[PDB]
């Protein structure tokens, strides 16, 4: 019909044309050979892909039955452990080893700093994310609640000097704490100059140098009256901008205009849980943005050039202006009708993403005609985050998929590197083996704690009612999971070789709380962690200036801080855990978050949205937070905590409020009062009522079906 025949495959024409006219030119890959390879790789690897998914279902069925045949309230951990080993869930731990991944860029092997994740289908957001390698600290402090909006310090239509002076003082303390002077405080500086290759800071009664002059990295403008001074601390750059005639500079004792922080060191361009892509048209929209980013010519606003500096001694150098880009492919579960076979069966989407995003990534290995030939990877790697894997065999399948794609693309073996999400229970408890199976490709491990919480609930669905969603974040199993991840990475030699990463801060407006609390992640040895915005990347960067992550990792070496038993502690709620009002709060909490996210997913194809929780906190929602919410309500329904009328009432209670939050979005179609005429409302209900029967609690089967249903109704 609208499809192209290649071997056993029938490729949607819009995808075929995109690859041929846009992605292949410039790669020197013969098109006929590429498409033949697509057919061959799909033909060869689809059977094992399916067997792996069938094995998940078989393991879950056995675990479900294990719980159903037992009465004893305290789970006998010795028996449970023996059972998981019996059925092949818990595998033997391999001998100690060190990863051998080579050809990785310094932003990954060495630098500790924030990692930003952004939906690749939004070109404006993706551009801003790539440019977020540098960000204004003054803008992040002035614009967020990190500076409280106390009396006199509020934001207004125009600049509030009381507030600005607080921003200035906050940043002076940061400089004092990060790049200390030999004597005195940056707060009292009157000027900066460069003399004999040394930074000299003028104070009211004297001048001083840096306590550690090696932290002076360079400057711009004349040495005797610079326009900026560049410092480095824990491998991250700080730039003091000097302009006494600027709007902020005129108020500053040294004429300082701003403090620029190296912020988003790396960025993950997401094809997975933060985007809605259910057919070839949606996939091409995302592939084309990924292509623009790797060619440097994406424009919505354009991509930044590298930054030019004068060295202390007076030579010239440059620093990268863009964040180093990963791409998050989808995982092993879903198919997509962008390609179907001769039976009409859809092709696995993860296989397609490896082929198409790897092809497109070749452009990021060569000079771009649109900015000073910036190469995403100078060392020659393609960085793919692979989510939602369950255990070492699934990691091995990813490595073999990448190997076969490298052959189709004519790339050297192991060009395609893997950032492993540790976000499913069966990977958590076999993590050493998972790393070993990717020992020559792995570039990070990351605790995707929200997916991991959803898997936790689904895996033990039959055991009993789980604690409330907010309680999960502090349960024994998750704290052990976080420490176990760091322990495994460090023991595999990640320090100096690969990132050890932690999860996303989702409260996009609570930046004071983020700055107060997220420091725990670098303090735990994580060399990176996820932020939702360029502004949050700049603010999270502060933590890497306060915490010497490299020293932390060095002091953690050899420690074994989590046992298998701690990892397997199921978050079952205690008897009589909740009052009636607390149960209704949690139902309303989850139903509002589900509805607010799903309505924009199904009706507008938006895969990540800010949705208020029960306490009015704006939360960046994506599929993982939806997985938790729907699995938790499904678990409470499964065990008699709530009735199906409680669920219906809550969904109908919260639905008009969600309509109110989205009012007038032109393309907004209200759910109330005719709930069962709304495909989005029905999707939300189905996610809860079918949640116990979704494989590992994944939300994509229902979301994809319902989004496609919406698109089909709109077309007629
Ligand atoms: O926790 C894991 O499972 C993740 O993988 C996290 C994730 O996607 C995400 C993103 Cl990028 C933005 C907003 C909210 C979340 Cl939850
Ligand atoms: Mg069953
Ligand atoms: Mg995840
Ligand atoms: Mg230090």
């Amino acid at each position: 019909t609208d499809r192209v025949s290649v071997g056993n495959l029938r490729i949607a024409r819009v995808l075929y044309d995109f690859v041929n006219n846009e992605a292949l030119p410039g790669t020197d890959i013969d098109p006929d050979s590429f498409w033949a390879g697509v057919d061959k790789v799909v033909a060869d690897l689809t059977p094992q892909n399916q067997a792996l998914l069938n094995a998940r279902d078989e393991l879950q069925a056995q675990i479900d039955k294990w719980h159903r045949r037992r009465v004893i309230e305290p789970i006998d951990m010795d028996a449970y452990r023996q059972f998981l080993t019996e059925i092949g869930y818990l595998l033997p731990e391999p001998d100690d080893f060190t990863i051998t991944t080579s050809g990785v860029d310094a932003e990954i092997t060495t630098t500790a700093g924030p990692q930003l994740v952004v939906p690749v289908l939004n070109a404006r957001f993706a551009l801003n994310a790539a440019n977020a390698r540098w960000g204004s600290l003054y803008d992040a402090l002035y614009g967020t609640d990190v500076i409280p909006e106390t009396d006199g310090a509020e934001k207004g239509p125009t600049y509030n000097k009381v507030r600005g002076d607080k921003v200035i003082a906050y940043a002076r303390k940061f400089l004092d704490d990060s790049v200390p002077l030999s004597s005195g405080s940056f707060g009292d500086a009157t000027g900066f100059t460069v003399q004999d290759g040394q930074l000299v800071v003028a104070l009211p009664d004297k001048s001083t140098g840096l306590a550690n002059p090696g932290q002076f990295a360079g400057y711009t403008g004349a040495a005797e009256s610079p326009t900026s001074v560049l410092l480095i601390n824990h491998g991250l750059h700080i730039e003091i901008l000097i302009d006494p005639e600027s709007q902020v500079g005129t108020t500053d004792r040294a004429g300082v205009k701003d403090v620029i922080l190296e912020s988003a060191i790396t960025t993950i361009m997401d094809f997975e849980d933060s985007v809605a892509a259910v057919d070839a048209a949606d996939k091409v929209l995302g592939y084309r943005n990924w292509l623009g980013l790797n060619k440097g010519d994406l424009a919505a606003r354009v991509l930044n050039r590298d930054r030019n500096y004068t060295a202390p001694g007076g030579g010239q150098f440059t620093l990268p202006g863009r964040s180093l880009m990963f791409v998050r492919n989808v995982g092993h579960l879903m198919t997509n009708d962008a390609i179907v076979d001769t039976d009409g069966s859809e092709v696995f989407e993860g296989i397609m993403d490896a082929l198409f995003t790897g092809l497109i990534a070749i452009h990021g290995l060569k000079a771009s005609d649109v900015n000073g030939p910036l190469i995403n990877s100078r060392t020659g790697s393609i960085y793919i985050v692979k989510p939602k894997m369950h255990g070492p065999a699934e990691v091995a399948f990813t490595c073999e998929l990448f190997s076969r794609v490298e052959d189709v693309l004519g790339l050297p073996q192991n060009t395609m590197k893997i950032g492993i999400m540790d976000e499913e229970r069966r990977t958590t408890v076999n993590l050493k083996a998972c790393i070993k199976a990717a020992a020559d490709r792995v570039v990070f491990i990351n605790t995707g704690f929200l997916d991991r919480t959803g898997d936790e609930i689904h895996t033990s669905m039959e055991a009993g009612p789980m604690v409330r969603k907010g309680t999960m974040k502090s349960q024994p199993w998750i704290l052990a999971y976080e420490d176990h991840n760091v322990d495994a990475g460090l023991a595999a030699g990640f320090s100096g070789r690969a990132q050890v990463g932690k999860g996303m801060w989702t409260m996009t407006e609570l930046m004071a709380d983020m700055v107060e609390t997220k420091i725990a992640q670098p303090r735990a040895g994580a060399s990176t962690a996820w932020v939702p915005s360029p502004t949050a990347a700049t603010l999270h960067a502060l933590h890497y200036h306060q915490v010497d992550v490299a020293a932390v990792q060095q002091g953690l070496a050899g420690k074994r801080r989590a046992t298998i038993e701690q990892l397997l502690t199921i978050p079952l709620a205690k008897e009589l855990a909740w009052a009636p009002d607390e149960i209704r709060e949690e139902v309303d909490n989850n139903c509002q978050s589900i509805l607010g996210y799903v309505v924009r997913w199904v009706d507008q194809g938006v895969g990540a949205s800010k949705v208020p929780d029960i306490h009015d906190v704006a939360l960046m929602e994506d599929r993982a937070t939806l997985r938790i919410s729907s699995q938790l309500l499904a678990n409470w329904l499964r065990h008699g905590v709530i009735t199906s009328a409680d669920v219906r009432a809550s969904l109908e209670r919260m639905a008009p409020l969600v309509d109110r939050q989205n009012a007038g979005d032109v393309a907004y179609r209200p759910m109330a009062p005719n709930f069962d005429d709304s495909i989005a409302f029905l999707a939300a209900q189905e996610l809860i009522l079918s949640g116990a029967q979704q494989p590992n609690g994944y939300t994509e089967p229902i979301l994809h079906r319902r989004r496609r249903e919406f698109k089909a109704r709109a077309a007629e």
